């Protein structure tokens, strides 16, 4: 199997995180079974940066120590993580030993090879400075061999002109002024400063520098960093110099979507303007505001929360369009044929050529969009079929074909095509939604996996048996 590596932003618990943080994870969830279901040895990572000031200042107040803080912040991450059944192989801390022994091994080989140097950085203190102007050229030079490394594209011409054409000014790696964080073994009284110890998470999780690094050769380099707009420039230029400086593979694609707005913009914890995640799952379910993240920010733009576009979403698209789709399908099963679906047979009815050929477009299209990272426009192409499914009960209406005993077989080509319609909705909707498309497998009575799959879409209606679907049908939503 090809590897994937996908990573999320290491997010800062100096409070409690907001649906903001849970877009980023979701979205790397998205692409992380997406990948999987495509056959990839995929590997998805998040985690927290623990150190700073910051942090210190936090525990203090709260009348803990920093790690009694960090863990209790954590639990909670973690425990909303599950709730978003987020599907990380890892979670990754930087007060982890496995991660403070590599941004120790880091700084101190900088030192060494002269990348390094002590100096002084109103803000007046001791610094450690990185010479990162050197690696200029060669910075330049990978992105003129890897034009899709910086997405959306538009963000590349803004690195390079407002960051490198200036010119890169030697970078402050380390403070005195602190020192609730990773000291340099040489110079204890420096703490190293967040550039190199939030970075290396993404290698320090796989084992780098330790006597196993069998996840990190196998991985990395990372197919995807994805994170917000604003920490592009150390993802698009301080990481690759310091992989530089280290001999280490660069990463092939770094993805910055946008923000998560409300009323009065980016939804912050400064703002007070936040959505806990916590809230609208316990409400809506986790479909609903799994669904609402990843269909409302389009790529390379901006999207804006409200709790009435939240339920309009929730309500017309999932229990309206794809919820009554199935309840109506599965009723009309069990009224015209004791719950037996008829077997597939073909493009019996004069609409099936061109439905058929949809679901496939459908598939097509969906793939397109998926893999050039167009979330939201996936979600559309793949409710534009539920829609259309939906309307081929109003063009067809089976009701009038169950009266005339000699149209019972176009009537059961009519159910084994509104099923299988709900079949390539429900495999497509996999990697987004992780109870609805489940609960519609268990209700039409497909158990064996083999439906499930990708691979299952290629061809048109795989059920040529006939199937027993439940007598008791359920809202799918919540
Ligand atoms: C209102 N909030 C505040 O006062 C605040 C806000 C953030 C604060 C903070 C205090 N203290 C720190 C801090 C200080 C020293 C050490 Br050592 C450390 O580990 C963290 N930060 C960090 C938070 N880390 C973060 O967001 O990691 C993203 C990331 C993930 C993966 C790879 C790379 C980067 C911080 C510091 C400087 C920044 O740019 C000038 C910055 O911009 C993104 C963030
Ligand atoms: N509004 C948002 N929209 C999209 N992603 C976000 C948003 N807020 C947070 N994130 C995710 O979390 C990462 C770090 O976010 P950031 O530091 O801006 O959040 P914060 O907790 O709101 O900060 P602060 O209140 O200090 O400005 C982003 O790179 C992104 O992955």
């Amino acid at each position: 199997k090809e590897t994937f590596y996908i990573t999320t932003p290491i997010y800062y618990p100096s409070g409690n995180l907001h649906i903001g943080h849970a877009y980023s994870t979701v979205a790397g969830d998205v692409i992380a079974r997406y990948k999987r279901m495509q056959g990839y040895d995929v590997r998805y990572l998040t985690g927290t940066d623990e150190h700073g000031q910051k942090i210190q200042e936090k525990a203090q107040k709260a009348g803990k120590t920093e790690i009694e803080y960090l863990d209790e912040m954590i639990a909670g991450i973690k425990q909303l993580w599950a709730k978003l059944e987020i599907s990380n192989d890892d979670f990754i801390r930087t007060t982890e030993e496995r991660h403070k022994h590599v941004v120790e091994q880091v700084f101190e080989r900088l030192l060494k090879q002269g990348d390094i140097y002590l100096g002084e950085y109103l803000v007046k203190e001791e610094s450690y400075f990185f010479n990162i102007s050197k690696y200029t050229d060669r910075l330049l030079e990978f992105y003129d061999q890897n034009p899709d490394f910086i997405q959306p594209p538009s963000r590349k011409n803004e690195m390079i002109n407002n960051f490198i054409k200036p010119g890169l000014a030697d970078l402050a790696v380390s403070r005195t002024s602190f020192n609730w964080g990773v000291h340099v073994p040489s110079n204890p009284k420096h703490v190293v400063y967040v550039w190199i110890d939030a970075l290396v998470n993404y290698i320090s999780a796989l084992g780098y520098l330790s006597d196993d690094e069998s996840l990190f050769n196998k991985y990395w380099p990372a197919d995807i960093h994805l994170m917000a707009k604003e920490i592009v420039r150390f993802h698009s230029i301080i990481w690759p110099i310091l992989l530089m400086a280290l001999d280490l593979p660069l990463p092939k694609k770094v993805f910055a979507h946008g923000w998560i707005l409300m009323k009065d913009g980016k939804m912050s914890k400064s703002k007070g303007n936040v959505v806990d995640p916590n809230i609208l799952i316990d409400r809506y379910g986790l479909d609903a505001t799994r669904y609402y993240l990843m269909r409302e920010l389009p790529f390379g733009s901006d999207g804006v929360f409200t709790p009435e576009a939240f339920v309009e979403r929730t309500n017309f698209d999932l229990a309206n369009d794809l919820g009554n789709l199935v309840n109506r399908t599965i009723s009309m099963v069990n009224k015209y044929f004791d719950g037996e679906l008829p077997a597939y047979q073909g493009p019996l009815h004069e609409l099936d050529e061109e439905m058929e050929a949809m679901a496939l477009e459908t598939v097509k299209s969906y793939t397109e969009s998926m893999e050039s990272l167009q979330f939201s426009v996936a979600l559309s192409t793949v409710w534009k079929f539920i829609s259309r499914t939906n309307k081929y009960i109003d063009e067809t209406t089976p009701w009038v074909l169950a009266k005339d005993d000699s149209q019972k077989d176009m009537l059961g080509n009519v159910m084994a095509h509104l099923v299988e319609n709900i079949r390539y909705a429900a495999v497509l909707l996999r990697p987004f939604l992780t109870h609805a498309p489940k609960e519609i497998f268990e209700q039409l009575n497909i158990n064996n996996p083999q439906f499930m799959e990708f691979s299952s879409l290629e061809q048109y209606g795989v059920l040529n048996e006939s199937i027993m679907v439940t007598g008791q049908p359920k809202p799918i939503f919540p």
